């Protein structure tokens, strides 16, 4: 369809869609968002008609881009510089976005819905900075970079392939919008993935993050975390005075690569 702002909360998002395929997408996915309920972590569904589906406005965007936006170092390196800074946003605010995807997960996954894209482009920065899951859609190409082997292998969706998805979610947050893999084709993924390949740490990051990702993406499904578990280990990091994600600038500073 055609996505445009409108107002009718009042601010909205509308799909317009004419009345075969987009005829069943448009009333499947009405259906199913209709059977979410209402979350502040999760879309708002403000109603849909006939004359058009709305969702609650989200004025700062998907979060792959606002992550990305936010590396000051590329977008002003002058405020950057003069303030030793790589990114507008703080370690805080960095585990505060992966703890609300966490809460809207465990509140999606306890009604046995599963995602199946889960991925920081398919995350809004809402009202107030609160991160909400979304579903904006896949040639329609495989998501290959987010997904569990076994979602690969044999279209295996489940809770535990979208804490896979997760965890690839986390390390784009921590790496500002990175391109999980950078420099490594789909192919590549393919073959090393089964040989127990996984994403590097970020040389921004603590221990203690990269090991809530590697949690995520263990081999065996049944062996990763619940949305729960990854939320209550978010929330303690939080609580602490420790900064997680150092976001300072130094000599020989790097962001992850995007393109
Ligand atoms: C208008 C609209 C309608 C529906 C959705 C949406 O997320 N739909 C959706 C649809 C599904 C099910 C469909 C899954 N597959 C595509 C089949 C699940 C979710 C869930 F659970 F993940 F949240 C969500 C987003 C949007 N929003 C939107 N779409 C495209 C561009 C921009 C926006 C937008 C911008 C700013 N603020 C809000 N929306």
């Amino acid at each position: 369809g055609q996505v445009l702002k409108a107002r009718i909360r009042m601010d909205a998002a509308i799909k317009r869609m004419k009345e075969k395929d987009d005829h069943r997408d448009f009333a499947g996915e009405l259906e199913v968002l209709c059977k979410l309920g209402h979350h502040p972590n999760i879309i708002n569904l403000l109603g849909a008609c006939e004359h058009y589906l709305a969702i609650e406005y989200a004025p700062h965007g998907n979060l792959l881009d606002f992550l990305r936006k936010s590396r000051v170092l590329e977008t002003d390196p002058a405020f950057a510089i003069a303030n030793s800074t790589a990114s507008t946003l703080s370690s805080q605010q960095l585990l505060h976005f992966a703890a609300d995807v966490a809460r809207g997960m465990d509140y999606l996954s306890q009604k046995q819905f599963i995602h199946r894209d889960l991925a920081a482009r398919n995350i809004l920065v809402g009202e107030n900075y609160v991160a909400k899951i979304a579903d904006f859609g896949l040639m329609g190409r495989l998501p290959v970079r987010w997904m569990a082997i076994e979602s690969l292998n044999y279209s295996v969706y489940t809770t535990n392939s979208d804490v896979w998805s997760y965890g690839v979610l986390l390390w784009e947050i921590v790496s500002l919008g990175g391109t999980p893999y950078c420099g490594m084709t789909c192919a590549e993924l393919y073959e090393k993935l089964p040989q127990g390949y996984r994403l590097e740490k970020p040389l921004n990051c603590d221990d203690e993050v990269y090991d809530l990702m590697r949690q995520c993406w263990r081999e065996k499904p049944y062996e990763r975390p619940s949305f729960a578990q990854i939320l209550v280990s978010l929330n303690r990091m939080l609580e602490e005075r420790k900064t997680y994600v150092n976001t300072t600038l130094y000599e020989k500073f790097t962001y992850a690569g995007i393109d």
